[PDB]
C-alpha cells in the first residue's frame, strides 16, 4: 500500500508515512503575485546547460525522469538566490488529466496544464543523497506548461514515451539538450521549500519561472498515455501526478523582477 496519486494513497494520505508532509516549509505553494516582493539583492540567474549529458529516460511509476551524468560540473545552475554551484541530475514533469490542472505551483490560484522540474544538487555536499539531508541541498527550477503551440525542443521526449509506457521501463536517451525546454525570460519567484513527493524532504530552494512554455495538445496527450502501473498489471493512466498547494506558513516569496 505505497504512496501515489489515487483516492486511497494520494497526497492527503502521505502524512501517515511521511509526517514532514505537515511541516513548516512544504511545497508546492500558491504564488500570490501581488504579495511577492521584488528583491534587488537577488544576483542574476545563470543556467549553463551547453555541456549537459543526458543518459536515460525512466518511468518510475509516478512520473518519467530524464537523467544526466552529474559526475562532473557539465550542466549547472548558479546565481539568483543560490550560494555556490548546483549540478543538474534529472528533469521530470507533473501534469493533469485535463488542460485546466496539472501544475504543482499555482499563480494567483491559476493551475497550468503541467509543470517541468529541473533538479539540481549543491556540489558542496559531494553526492545527491547527502545533499537532500541539507536545507540548501537542492535547487529545483520550475517551469509552467500551457497548451498552445508545440514546443519543438520537447518532441524528442514525447516520441520516446511509447518505449517507457509502464513503471520500471527505461530507454537510452543521449544527447538531449534541456536548453530547448526554457522560455525566453528567466524572471522568477523564489522561496524555501521541499520535495513535492515523498520523502517530502525540506531541502529545496525553489526557483519558479514567471514565463510559461507552450506545448501542443498532442504533446501533453502523449504524457497522459503513460501508465502508473507495471507491465502485466491493471492499466492506470499516469495523469494528475501533482501535489496541491501547501500552506505558506512563515515564508516570503521573493520576485527577481519589478
Ligand atoms: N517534484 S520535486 O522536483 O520536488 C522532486 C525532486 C527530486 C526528488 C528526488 C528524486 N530522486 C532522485 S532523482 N534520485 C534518487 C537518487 O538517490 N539518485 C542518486 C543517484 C543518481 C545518479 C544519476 C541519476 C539519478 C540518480 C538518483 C536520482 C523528488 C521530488
Ligand atoms: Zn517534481
Amino acid at each position: 500500500h505505497h504512496w501515489g496519486y489515487g483516492k486511497h494513497n494520494g497526497p492527503e494520505h502521505w502524512h501517515k508515512d511521511f509526517p514532514i508532509a505537515k511541516g513548516e516549509r512544504q511545497s508546492p505553494v500558491d504564488i500570490d503575485t501581488h504579495t511577492a516582493k521584488y528583491d534587488p539583492s537577488l544576483k542574476p540567474l545563470s543556467v549553463s546547460y551547453d555541456q549537459a549529458t543526458s543518459l536515460r529516460i525512466l518511468n518510475n511509476g509516478h512520473a518519467f525522469n530524464v537523467e544526466f551524468d552529474d559526475s562532473q560540473d557539465k550542466a549547472v545552475l548558479k546565481g539568483g538566490p543560490l550560494d555556490g554551484t548546483y549540478r543538474l541530475i534529472q528533469f521530470h514533469f507533473h501534469w493533469g488529466s485535463l488542460d485546466g490542472q496539472g501544475s504543482e505551483h499555482t499563480v494567483d490560484k491559476k493551475k497550468y496544464a503541467a509543470e517541468l522540474h529541473l533538479v539540481h544538487w549543491n556540489t558542496k555536499y559531494g553526492d545527491f543523497g547527502k545533499a537532500v539531508q541539507q536545507p540548501d541541498g537542492l535547487a529545483v527550477l520550475g517551469i509552467f506548461l500551457k497548451v498552445g503551440s508545440a514546443k519543438p525542443g520537447l518532441q524528442k521526449v514525447v516520441d520516446v514515451l511509447d518505449s517507457i509506457k509502464t513503471k520500471g521501463k527505461s530507454a537510452d536517451f543521449t544527447n538531449f539538450d534541456p536548453r530547448g525546454l526554457l522560455p525566453e525570460s528567466l524572471d522568477y519567484w523564489t522561496y524555501p521549500g521541499s520535495l513535492t513527493t515523498p520523502p517530502l524532504l525540506e531541502c529545496v530552494t525553489w526557483i519558479v519561472l514567471k514565463e510559461p512554455i507552450s506545448v501542443s495538445s498532442e504533446q501533453v496527450l502523449k504524457f497522459r498515455k503513460l501508465n502508473f502501473n507495471g507491465e502485466g498489471e491493471p492499466e492506470e493512466l499516469m495523469v494528475d501526478n501533482w501535489r496541491p498547494a501547501q500552506p505558506l506558513k512563515n515564508r516570503q516569496i521573493k520576485a527577481s523582477f519589478k
